[PDB]
This record gives structure tokens, sequence and C-alpha cells, in this order.
């Protein structure tokens, strides 16, 4: 049946995103359920043509570059100013999807070595 | 004066954290303006105890964990899948503060030897 046919799409597109590493941590999409096999549906567009669609769960950096300059500025200081002192630091107070689907923005993406490179080691 | 003191004081500051490296760009956090003379506030607590209040814009990734695993998603489909299909991938939608100023949080990073690694290398 063609509910079956979706099915078995979707369950072959799993098997190939479940794998990939993260690019942070040491465990796979999988593993950290950013996907699972519930979160792809494949429908057919027209004959031998389909379409895929992907719900995903990002990780978080486990610092991130907030956080890391955050401590940047208290450890500098801290053991740098030579006076005695209290610290508070403030995050002033004074498109993901778009990165990923606009066929130009991925383009310009894998035209970077750097980001190639991460990207192909990690479906590797 | 005392307000003289305050701004000599602030100016200090500022001359610690201004040439501090961004943890992924080139650039100092001056340069990035992540932090400005302006930024930064000096108010004595007590007699020779000082606080230090720092306001900060962080640099965001050029690259964002997210949408790097969403170019894994695509770039490994577009690679390996058997069949021609077109790809929507949507971010599933189903304290920083606190990691920067809180001394328990603050240490535990200090004692990750990587985040260390990085920090103490970013201020150096």
């Amino acid at each position: 049946s063609n509910a079956r046919i979706m099915e078995e799409k979707a369950l072959e597109v799993y098997d190939l995103i479940r794998t990939i590493r993260d690019p942070e941590k040491p465990n796979t999409l999988e593993e950290l359920e950013v996907v699972s096999e519930s979160c792809v549906e494949v429908q057919e567009i027209n004959e031998e043509e389909y379409l895929v669609i992907i719900r995903f769960t990002p990780t978080v950096p486990h610092c991130s570059l907030a956080t890391l300059i955050g401590l940047c500025l208290r450890v500098k200081l801290q053991r740098c100013l030579p006076f005695k002192h209290k610290l508070e630091i403030y995050i002033s107070e004074g498109d993901i999807n778009k990165q990923i689907n606009d066929k130009e923005r991925v383009a310009a993406a894998m035209e970077n070595p750097n980001l190639r490179e991460i990207v192909e080691q990690c479906v590797l």
C-alpha cells in the first residue's frame, strides 16, 4: 500500500541519519535524541520523487560562546586586577531553519572548508 | 574625587578585558564590540573593596551546532538516499548570567580541563 511504502522510505531515511555523529559530543544523533524514527515523514510529490520532512531537536553546547566569554572576563580580572573586588557580569540587554534549507545558504556553508570538514566527518 | 577614582578603576578593568581573544574568532573582545569602555562601572562597596559591573555583548558562532546538525542531515541524505527527493528540515517545536556569576558554576567550569584550557589561552 502507499502507506507501507512511505513507512519503509521514512525508515530508510531514519537509518541514514540516526548514526551521524553530533558535531561536539561523542555520540550519534539517535543516542542524543536529536532524531527518532517518528521524527521523519516521507510523501510522494510526483511519481518517484519524494518529499522528506524531518523535525530534529539540536543538542546545545556544554559551554556556549557567551559563557566562555563571561568566564574569560571573570578569570582575567580575578587574576590580574590589582585591587580587591566583586564582579557582576551581565549579557547586554541593549533563521536557522533558513540556514539549513535555503539552497544558497547550504552551498555557502559547504564552500567553507572548515564547515565542510566538520560535516563530512560527522556523516562519514 | 570619588568619581575620578571610579573612572580610573573602570578604565583599569577595561584595559584588562579589552584584549582578551574571542574563543572562536581571531580578534579581541574590543575589536568585536563585545565590550567597550562604557560597558564597565566600578563602585566602592567598603573601604578598598570595589564592585565591578560589566555588560557584554557576546559574539555568536559563524555556524551554530543546530545549523551544523541540519547540514549533516541534508548532506547525508542528499548523497546517500537511493531515491530522488526534496527535504524540509525543521528545528522541533515539541541562565548564562547564572553560569558566569555563580561561584560554584564558575568553579565547575574551571575544573573541566577542556574549558580551563580555552579560557586560560583566551586571556593569555
